[PDB]
């Protein structure tokens, strides 16, 4: 038993609701927060924009040592750092944006970083504006991710085409 609340069921372990991320966030305070990030950390918009915005910028200060020490992320890769005030930890994830060319076929690998992780608050990994279909998105998740995903979906008409659409 966990405490998150208001999830419709898609199948065994992954769930969905319409809410915004930042205040699902703030209220379970997940173990695990999953960021739509790029390889260069830099949260701009999107749904990073919106954490870091929530962190009062404490996640970018962070993300740019991390870069400065490492160097960037590879697509489809990921990285672990603090959750700050919003959870445990944040698991940074890049998909393809395809609004930069990046292959769709890396989206899967992506997805695959969620199995490190029991139990996890995500978003669908490339939609948005990096310009993937979220209803591909949700396929590659359930067809990828077998731990336990709790996905946020900001739009309301997404969400209700979301599950109607859902096989
Ligand atoms: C030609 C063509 C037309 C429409 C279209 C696509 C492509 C790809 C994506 C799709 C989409 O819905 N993306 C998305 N993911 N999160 C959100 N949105 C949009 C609305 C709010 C939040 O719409």
């Amino acid at each position: 038993v966990n405490s998150f609340s208001g999830y419709l069921k898609l199948t065994d372990n992954v769930y969905i609701k319409n809410a915004d991320i930042v205040e699902e966030a703030k209220k379970v305070k997940p173990t695990v927060v999953v960021n739509a990030a790029n390889v260069y950390l830099k949260h701009g918009g999107g749904v990073a924009g919106a954490l870091n915005k929530a962190t009062n910028n404490a996640m970018q200060v962070e993300s740019d040592d991390y870069i400065a020490t490492n160097g960037p992320l590879k697509v489809g890769g990921s990285c672990v750092l603090s959750g700050h005030n919003l959870a445990k930890h944040c698991l940074h994830v890049v998909g393809p944006n395809v609004n930069k060319g990046e292959d769709i076929q890396l989206l899967k690998s992506a997805y695959e970083n969620f199995n490190q992780h029991e139990v996890l608050l995500a978003p669908l990994l490339s939609a948005g504006i990096f310009g993937a279909d979220p209803i591909h998105s949700l396929r590659v998740c359930v067809d990828t991710v077998r731990t336990n995903v709790y996905l946020a979906v900001f739009d309301k008409n997404l969400y209700d085409k979301l599950v109607s659409s859902f096989l």
